[PDB]
């Protein structure tokens, strides 16, 4: 019962008063799955559990510190390595052993691979690091444990809420409909609206395919009113038949990627009522039965199925595209063929879980290829996949046993997962979806969720306390205000809260002491917090900053940073590393969320604002944080990480760069902030004094620049290749429901930024092209 309560705070929901079967059929069947898998985990080898609750933390001559479970002993090694080896001299048997990033859940192939090691090389910080003992993680582990022909018919009986009441009745498989839609005659605007009358569509009762669904619009003539949808197969695949009453949602004519579940307010929702015409207890084909059995262009690729088959098995996404669907043995024989279907490439399988593929069996053939993703790979996807949960039919699907499945097998996965979906229990729509997979992992990890309840205490303090600083600072000073928040955050409830916790960014960050004396926070607008922290144990990497944001929204620059990221890795693995800083960003709840402070850095305002001249700021600050050799790197990284931004903030259309949303690194690292806009909702962005770093200082040095222009075609081409990647996820990512990626049009800019259709060297004569054109500034 304590267990209830706790899954009830850390998930935002209580836990039945629907008794629908279906979620009861959720709850347990998913339940007895993730006790299953919390089962097995408490039984794995030691080396095996590291690798769930610390997943490793690789990219794609040397001082280093090491002590046991007070005295150290520091050692020289080499970047190439094994942990193993550095643990032998620390002994004078290794293989008992593992090391620990001293204050951060992170334990360590060379040492040159492990981020901890290059976040320290790059840095010159020394590797701190303590040999923890395999009985010593076992005490963790165990710790941790708990055949009819008719047309389809309806009939629209009448309505509840409020010129000319029309409403359009369609039938849709994924955003294509299988007829043509029906409307009503027009009733008159008051009402409590009468109908009773039959609406009768141009498809035979046995072809409706499986995943079926009709979708109501309700408008007004002489202005569009409320949508809503539903499966004409229940979640057992029995036709529905029957009398069902539609909570409907407002509009803006139809809409047939929203949800198939009723608007729940009931008091306010528009309700639209209607009878299913009963036709004999008709359930969908089973597998088996179903296994037995330009428009020229469609034709001939429906035409040979098979050569596809044969000979293009990944062209497989646009047979389906032709596959008549509304034809019952048009979908056997095409649905015959995916059941010896090759498996595809994970490119390809990201195609086929976007919404024009709503077939379940495509929907499971999909999530069969998906099988194979690494766990880096699923976490660098894992944002769109949770969208993706919003195109779903039912609740019990392949999507959500293979994240909970995944979410259970690493910790890592498991804690995004839960902030993805914590973050959007606000949202009608998909507030009960998200809440039942929620809990379902937290029957998975009873320790897990401890450690959540944690995150949300303080979350829940950061609140409070941003609610307090914006109505405090109405009345006051900035200081004043200031010193109020310190005295705020010194009480009691708010030390406790704050402090000892994972950070929600990146569980492997551990936010111990949160150092009050440093906390501040904007004083414009929506009060954003700036919280510092310090932890002995990890000595410098325990200095962390979390930005905390109420007010704005974080969803925009959480998908436009993840991208970012992914294109850092997409260079780095062809071999050029742009040295960018893709930060941590989380949205966590309504209108909430973190950023990870990037220490030692600053805007170019606060650097012009101030040499002699403004264009020498920028490589006077730099000449100063970086003596004499040292000048000389920074200047390479400040020239990569142009390079990478200039190429990124173009392909994704980010505009409204200014001198106070651009950040430099004591490195030299230059990195942008603020996003909230990208795809134009722009030209090559360059700034001559910005080519003056670039350029050494030296008036016009065309050796750096020239080389510098390289940087950024190479990277443009590079992110060339992977652009249906690219098109693909930002497919997935229309489902967030963000609004500067409403439409078609949207995507459309990205295949232009990135100039699809092209070649390989018309589109880097069009790259110079907009190159020079920006370098006139
Ligand atoms: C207003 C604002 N927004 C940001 C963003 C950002 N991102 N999306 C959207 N807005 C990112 C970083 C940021 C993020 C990472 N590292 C560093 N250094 C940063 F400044 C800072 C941001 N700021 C801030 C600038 C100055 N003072 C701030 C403060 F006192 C408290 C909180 C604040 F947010 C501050």
């Amino acid at each position: 019962k304590l267990i209830n309560s706790q899954i009830s705070l850390l998930i935002g929901k209580g836990l039945d008063s629907l008794r629908d079967p279906e979620v009861n059929d959720f709850r347990t069947k998913m339940r007895q799955f993730c006790e299953e898998a919390a089962a097995h985990r408490q039984q794995l080898g030691w080396v095996e559990w590291l690798q769930y609750s610390f997943p490793l933390q690789l990219e794609p001559a040397l001082l280093v510190n090491v002590k046991f479970e007070e005295e150290s002993f520091t050692f020289q090694v080499s970047t190439k390595d094994m942990p193993l080896a550095l643990m032998a001299c620390a002994l004078r048997q290794p293989e008992e052993y593992a090391l620990q990033v001293n204050g951060r859940h992170e334990y360590l192939y060379p040492l040159c691979h492990f981020q901890y090691i290059c976040s320290c090389l790059h840095s010159g910080l020394t590797p701190h690091l303590t040999m923890v003992h395999s009985s010593s993680i076992l005490a963790m582990r165990d710790e941790q444990s708990n055949s009819l022909e008719q047309p389809f018919s309806i009939e629209l009986i009448e309505g509840r809420k409020v010129m000319k009441l029309v409403v359009q009745a369609g039938l849709f498989h994924g955003n294509e409909m299988l007829c043509k839609t029906v409307s009503s005659s027009e009733v008159n605007v008051c009402s409590e609206p009468v109908w009773k009358q039959r609406l009768e569509f141009d498809i035979s009762v046995c072809d409706l395919p499986r995943m079926a669904r009709l979708c109501f619009a309700l408008y007004a003539v002489v202005c569009p009113i409320a949508w809503a949808n539903l499966m004409l197969f229940d979640y057992k695949d029995q036709l529905k038949t029957g009398e069902r009453c539609l909570y409907m949602w407002p509009s803006v004519l139809l809409n047939p990627a929203g949800t198939v579940r009723g608007n729940p307010n009931t008091e306010s929702a528009a309700a639209l009522v209607i009878y299913l015409p009963e036709v004999a207890p008709v359930y969908f084909p089973a597998l088996e039965k179903i296994l037995e059995l330009y428009e020229h262009e469609k034709d001939l690729v429906w035409k040979m199925r098979h050569e596809v088959q044969e000979h293009f098995p990944e062209a497989l996404a646009r047979l389906l595209l032709v596959t008549k669907w509304n034809k019952h043995e048009d979908v056997a024989q095409m649905l015959y063929l995916l059941c010896s279907w090759p498996e595809l490439p994970v490119l390809s399988a990201l195609e086929l879980l976007d919404f024009s593929f709503p077939d379940c069996y495509v929907g499971s053939f999909a999530i069969k290829s998906l099988r194979k993703l690494t766990d880096d790979e699923l976490f660098q996807y894992l944002l769109q996949l949770v969208q993706v949960l919003k195109y779903e039919s039912y609740l019990d699907c392949e999507l959500t046993k293979f994240l909970l499945g995944r979410a259970l097998a690493n910790r890592k996965i498991g804690h995004f997962l839960f902030w993805h979906l914590r973050s959007e229990m606000h949202v009608p729509s998909v507030a009960l979806r998200f809440g039942l997979i929620m809990e379902a992992y937290c029957r998975g990890s009873t320790h897990h969720m401890k450690v959540l309840m944690k995150q949300g205490e303080a979350l829940s303090k950061l609140k409070a306390l941003n609610d307090f600083v914006k109505v405090s600072s109405q009345k006051t000073t900035k200081p004043q205000t200031k010193e109020m928040m310190h005295m705020c955050m010194r009480q009691e409830t708010y030390m406790e809260a704050l402090s000892h916790l994972q950070s929600p960014l990146d569980p492997s960050t551990l936010l111990e002491e949160v150092c009050v004396e440093q906390c501040t926070f904007m004083d414009s607008k929506m009060k954003p917090l700036w919280i510092m922290y310090s932890s002995e144990e990890a000595g410098s990497a325990g200095n962390v900053g979390i930005i905390f944001k109420n007010g704005d929204d974080l969803r925009q620059d959480m998908l436009t940073l993840q991208m970012i990221q992914l294109m850092d890795v997409l260079w780095k693995q062809e071999g050029l590393d742009l040295r960018m800083t893709p930060y941590g960003c989380l949205p966590t709840g309504d209108r909430t969320g973190l950023i990870e402070v990037v220490l030692h850095s600053d805007t170019i305002a606060n650097i012009q604002l101030n040499a002699a001249f403004n264009k020498d700021a920028l490589l006077n600050w730099l000449k100063s944080k970086n003596p004499g050799e040292a000048l000389d790197r920074a200047i390479e990284e400040f020239t990569l990480s142009c390079a990478g931004y200039c190429v990124a903030t173009y392909v994704l259309g980010i505009g409204d760069r200014h001198s106070d949303n651009i950040m430099i690194r004591e490195s030299g690292q230059l990195f942008h902030i603020d996003f909230g806009h990208f795809l134009g909702n722009v030209p090559f962005i360059l700034t001559y004094d910005f080519v003056h770093v670039i350029q050494q200082g030296k008036t016009n040095n065309s050796e750096k620049f020239e080389r510098f222009r390289g940087y950024c075609e190479r990277a443009y081409t590079i992110l060339r290749r992977h652009g249906l990647l690219f098109l693909h996820l930002f497919a997935l990512m229309r489902a967030a429901g963000l609004p500067e990626l409403s439409c078609s049009k949207d995507i459309q800019y990205l295949k232009d930024s990135l100039a699809l259709g092209k070649t390989e060297e018309e589109a880097l004569k069009h790259f110079r092209v907009k190159f020079n054109e920006a370098l006139r500034e």
